[PDB]
């Protein structure tokens, strides 16, 4: 009959976003705490979105200050300027869970959740080396130049190796629809036969889809992208033949850190540490498991 | 009264002590938590003495109980590769915990301890604590990788520190061993300033030396993994154990609630979990105390 105990308080601090992976990312992070406040209704929690590092460092020291958090799931605007702030939460006493995005010093947070990246890549490489054979003709999308794309690139590549793929050539479509359609347009124009794409990526599939039909040769090959949007697990979900496979990276990788920090707060389940989640691959056969229709992603 | 959303099998050594022991009362706590917080789901729990009979355990489980994932500590590495490759073959998520299986990409969660974090945990609270000139001597486990990999650790963790490293000798995780080790230790060295006995019943075979040596006052030790009665006096302020490693028998409880997160969520928890050896002082001691385990 007394009031309900509170155990503590989470606050998750996130760059705010209503489209793409980080839109995704928000809507999975409210998705967990909503489903968290019925499981375990001896937990609070706060969420933070912030546009840029100023403000989550704002956001995290008001937490702290004023809403008397227990615990801290962070996903780093940026690395450097979330450094010293996240440090301080640690020395305060709070449990930190970081997400994503590293600190620039080593061994600040209690458990650090992040994709795969190397895992995806290779993911994405077996599913090739498995599906064609040697002598066919593929090319491929990559990312934003960066640490991260070379990950899985470089996964890939070791996962083709002695398939005897023809790799026509590799050009960077920076994660963004429009470059991807432009890339794959020029690839279209340069190479009279590909047999397959490795887009890398969900919306860079549906840039390079888009030359790809605009070229009237939407039958001449397959496309595997990247990260589960709806709307490609839907269709992979319902078998079109131009989306045979995709590889997850999941934006739910934030409930995944959310998960954890409340059995800290919740039990005495040891959640110190590094987990990498796995990238997976996803068929006509378990794509309905990611299909999130209420996701913006 | 509740729907079941599906049955998680638990296949683990059998042990009612030591290590193993606290592992399997890790794993009987978690299910007796979850089936509070996720009455949904089913539980069938079996312990084997030898890897033959976890593997004939494992074959019944998916064979009569339909269980939708297991979750498995593997006997030794190589004989359950095949019948833990079978149950994923037959649909079944599969959890694997501590011992790897002898061919990679099977499972779908590894989670394990960290040996060289352990070791680096340990080997920066001696850095910290003792100035250049002091002296330690250290116990090691059972020649194996896993104790190469903590001693590795600790090796670099003190380098640049000026502690003078007497001796190294193994005491097998074993009290006994222990005992014998730092008899010599004590025989020889007429000034320790401090023990990494870097396990539990480790320390206690050594503390026992050091008492019947009259030594008590002389050195602080170090255990490992977290035994109740040594958790019990570092809360209590005992100066002769100022802190302590953890390397959880609980990672089976880690295991288990990733897998139970599997069925009743869309959380994702493929991938691969090494849980973080943190260390205990008498601040935080507390919360590694469990009354009722056996270690």
């Amino acid at each position: 009959s007394n009031a309900q105990e509170k155990v503590g308080t989470i606050g998750i601090a996130i760059p705010s976003a209503t489209h793409g992976f980080m839109g995704g990312l928000n809507f999975h992070a409210q998705d967990t705490i909503k489903r968290l406040q019925e499981v375990y209704p001896q937990l609070d929690f706060v969420l933070a979105t912030a546009g840029n590092a100023g403000k989550m460092v704002n956001d995290i020291e008001d937490m702290v200050a004023t809403r008397n958090i227990s615990a801290l799931v962070v996903l780093p605007f940026e690395s450097e300027p979330l450094t010293s702030p996240v440090q301080a939460v640690k020395e305060a006493g709070i449990w930190v869970t970081v997400v994503d995005r590293g600190l620039s010093v080593e061994g600040i947070e209690d458990l650090y959740v992040a994709g795969d990246n190397p895992g995806f890549g290779r993911v994405a490489g077996e599913y090739f080396a498995q599906h064609l054979e040697s002598g066919k003709k593929i090319v491929v999308l990559r990312g934003i130049p960066t640490t991260l794309d070379n990950e899985r690139v470089e996964a890939f590549t070791a996962a083709i190796e002695g398939s005897g793929i023809e790799v026509l050539d590799m050009q960077h479509g920076n994660w963004n629809r429009d470059d991807a359609f432009n890339v794959m347009q020029d690839f279209l124009s340069k190479y009279p036969q590909i047999d397959a794409v490795w887009a890398a990526d969900d919306d860079m599939a549906i840039g390079a889809m888009e030359a790809i039909a605009q070229a009237g040769r939407t039958e001449e090959m397959w496309v595997m992208g990247g990260a589960g949007m709806k709307e490609i697990i839907r269709r992979i979900a319902d078998g079109d033949p131009q989306l045979p496979a995709n590889v997850t990276y999941p934006p739910a990788q934030i409930s995944t850190a959310i998960e954890l920090t409340a059995l800290k707060l919740v039990s005495s389940t040891p959640v110190s540490g590094r987990f990498i989640i796995g990238s997976q691959l996803v068929t006509p056969e378990n794509a309905e498991q990611f299909y999130f229709p209420d996701s913006p992603f």
